[PDB]
């Protein structure tokens, strides 16, 4: 267009311009005060008015890098503060804008965000809402500076959200906790997902990220016919190229490209994105991206004919192989969205090994008849797992589903730090309350998903500071055997168990005055620990401490002289689980 800026004004409107505007400047000056990228927003949102009055206004016709390169470099205290990033601006476009882009900083060094009280929140949010809103919008946005900033926006509309409805409840905090929490974790959720996409496609090739978007889109949109989807995996594999890159305008109009072209063909594509594509165009990618899958057509037949019973199976494979990989993975994703993704990718793999081995064997008819059966049990491994660790935890409930959890994953991997093991192994504990509570037919992909970000959770730790080779080989590995490496592990049978140490099995008062949170994280350190001493002790020796123990904590939570009570009491509740382990 003519002038950018006003077209980008005019279908955003003023206050997501101005959002993201925020953002934008935030994610690029992350060391500058919230009232100077206010004074900006301001300064740009006042030209965008100039150009959208008046196309042929002056400079209205620039691109937005110019504008946006040239507003970064009018900074007074560029050099001072961020030193050669200021050197950016001796450069021409588009020079100046990959430098920009290049030095961004993923972990700037900032003070972890503090969460206020519920009542000083709600207070700040009343006496002014936008200042409230938009200073903690700053705040997320330079700690996050790739993060996709039209979801930062989207997240922000829910926090509003959550701080309207729950500031004039009866019960304040334990409204809006919650959803704090929730929105929280699903965050970092997101941020942790777009970081492990772009490694992965670095790490293992666009092939492997076609195969992964073939599954899916087959997943999401059954009736659709191979050549669409085809169409689909090769411009989103675009869209995540680009968007891995970092640059948000161009990422953007991929992902916008993207969505106006499933709209304009949603007759071949879905029958349920409607919705979708009547919404404004900063909303409607990530509406596409959330709907759930369409319903796939009735009385489909089995893959039989087309992949193990045709006399031309190995003609058609290696004519085109992916092409005719890409069809099988096609066919099986349709019909199976109750699968994860990976456990799709593990059969393809299975299959294109066998014709591989089988289409220059003497007789590859007869070799590859028998194909379908190793998918049976590469299939009902997971649905096994899912099915143990959800009545496992229908018979335990979160916490102690968290103890038991805590007690086998220390076996397998003592190594870890104890933070760690406990903080993952109450991740996990979410998964299985989260996740068992859903029909079978959706049981796997929620594991697949949740999973997913505890694991990388983990992996991300044991990275920063690895102490273990089993965790670091699981955490390497293509992601579609990342799961299924963790879960073959088995027990350290060369552990040395560590030795008593007295303190670490000493407690206080504190722990009865304790929030319930910190009082189980503090029950689940000293399981640990347990288990770290002693790690051949059995389930009913376990069993039995931890009965006295909990016994001992209410005797002397409730005991008139707490101090001496839980000093003595823990003596001989020390001697005696020493004397019943061994
Ligand atoms: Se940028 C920055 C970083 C740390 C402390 C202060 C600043 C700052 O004042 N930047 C600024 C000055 C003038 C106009 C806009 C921004
Ligand atoms: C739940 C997050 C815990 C750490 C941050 C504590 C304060 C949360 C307030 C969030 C206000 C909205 C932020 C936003 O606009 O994105
Ligand atoms: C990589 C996550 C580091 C921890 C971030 C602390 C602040 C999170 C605020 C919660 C809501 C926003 C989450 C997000 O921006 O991704
Ligand atoms: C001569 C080619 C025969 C190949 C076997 C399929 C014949 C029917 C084609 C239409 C159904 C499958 C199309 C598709 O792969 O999406
Ligand atoms: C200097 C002016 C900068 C303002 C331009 C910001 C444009 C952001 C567009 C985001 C649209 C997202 C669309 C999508 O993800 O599908
Ligand atoms: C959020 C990743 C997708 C970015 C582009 C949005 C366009 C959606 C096309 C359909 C792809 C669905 C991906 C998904 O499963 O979320
Ligand atoms: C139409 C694009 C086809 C893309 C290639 C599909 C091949 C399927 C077999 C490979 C599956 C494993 C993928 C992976 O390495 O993670
Ligand atoms: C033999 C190592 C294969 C690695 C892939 C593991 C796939 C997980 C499903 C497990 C089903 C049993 C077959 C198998 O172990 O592969
Ligand atoms: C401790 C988690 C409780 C939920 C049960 C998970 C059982 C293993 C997950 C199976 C599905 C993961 C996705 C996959 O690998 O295909
Ligand atoms: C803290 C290190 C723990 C790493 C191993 C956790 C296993 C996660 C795999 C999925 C959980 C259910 C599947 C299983 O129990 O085998
Ligand atoms: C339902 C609440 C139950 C809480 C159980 C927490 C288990 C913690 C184990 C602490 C073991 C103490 C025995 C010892 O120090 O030797």
């Amino acid at each position: 267009h003519k002038s950018e800026v006003a077209h980008r004004f005019k279908d955003l409107g003023e206050e997501n311009f101005k959002a993201l505007v925020l953002i934008a400047f935030a994610q690029y000056l992350q060391q500058c005060p919230f009232e100077d990228h206010v004074k900006l927003v301001n300064e740009v949102t006042e030209f965008a008015k100039t150009c959208v009055a008046d196309e042929s206004a002056e400079n209205c016709d620039k691109s937005l890098h110019t504008l946006f390169g040239d507003k970064l470099c009018t900074v007074a205290t560029l050099r001072e503060t961020y030193g050669e990033m200021a050197d950016c601006c001796a450069k021409q476009e588009p020079e100046r804008n990959e430098c920009f882009l290049q030095h961004k900083d993923d972990n700037p060094n900032l003070p972890r965000l503090v969460r206020p009280e519920v009542d000083v929140m709600c207070t700040a949010f009343h006496d002014n809402e936008e200042t409230f809103l938009k200073k903690y919008l700053y705040e997320i946005a330079r700690r996050h500076p790739y993060f996709y900033a039209p979801e930062l926006l989207f997240f922000a509309k829910r926090y509003k959200a959550a701080f309207t409805e729950c500031c004039q409840a009866a019960d304040k905090a334990a409204c809006l906790l919650p959803k704090l929490d929730e929105l929280r974790d699903e965050g970092k959720a997101s941020s942790a997902k777009q970081r492990l996409k772009c490694a992965s496609l670095q790490k293992f090739g666009e092939r492997a990220f076609k195969a992964w978007a073939v599954a899916r889109l087959s997943q999401r949109f059954p009736k659709a016919e191979f050549a669409e989807v085809s169409k689909l995996v090769t411009d989103l594999t675009k869209v995540h190229t680009e968007c891995c890159h970092g640059d948000l305008l161009e990422c953007a109009d991929d992902r916008a490209d993207l969505a106006k072209y499933i709209c304009e063909n949603q007759d071949s594509i879905s029958s349920k994105l409607k919705e979708c594509c009547e919404k404004p165009l900063l909303e409607k990618s990530h509406c596409i991206a959330e709907v759930e899958n369409d319903e796939m057509p009735a009385d489909l037949p089995s893959l039989a004919a087309d992949f193990v019973e045709s006399k031309d199976v190995c003609k058609n494979y290696a004519e085109a192989k992916d092409v005719f990989l890409g069809m099988f993975l096609y066919e099986y994703a349709r019909r199976h969205p109750d699968y994860s993704v990976v456990l799709l990718l593990r059969l393809a793999k299975t299959y294109e090994t066998t014709l591989e081995k089988c289409c220059a064997a003497a007789d590859p008819h007869e070799c590859y008849a028998k194909v379908f059966d190793e998918f049976k049990p590469l299939v009902e491994e997971p649905q096994n797992l899912i099915k143990q660790n959800c009545e496992l935890f229908e018979q335990l409930g979160e916490y102690k589903f968290q103890n038991a959890l805590l007690v086998r994953y220390t076996k397998k991997v003592p190594q870890v730090s104890t933070p760690t093991l406990v903080e993952v192994s109450r991740n996990l504990g979410k998964v299985g309350s989260k996740c068992c509570k859903h029909p079978e037919a959706k049981r796997m992909p929620c594991a697949e998903d949740y999973l997913s970000v505890v694991l990388n959770q983990l992996c991300v730790l044991h990275e920063k500071t690895p102490v273990s080779d089993r965790v670091t080989k699981c955490c390497t590995e293509s992601l579609v055997n990342r799961r299924p490496c963790f879960s073959a592990l088995e027990v350290d049978e060369t552990y040395v168990p560590k030795e008593f140490n007295a303190e670490t099995f000493t407690f206080h008062a504190d722990i009865c005055t304790l929030s319930e949170k910190e009082r189980q994280i503090k029950k689940q350190t000293a399981l640990v620990e347990l288990v770290k001493h002693k790690p051949k002790a059995t389930k009913e020796q376990l069993k039995a401490v931890m009965d006295d123990f909990a016994a001992f904590v209410e005797k002397c939570c409730k005991a008139d002289d707490k101090e001496t009570c839980f000093a003595e009491e823990g003596k001989k509740l020390v001697a005696a689980s020493q004397a019943a382990l061994g």
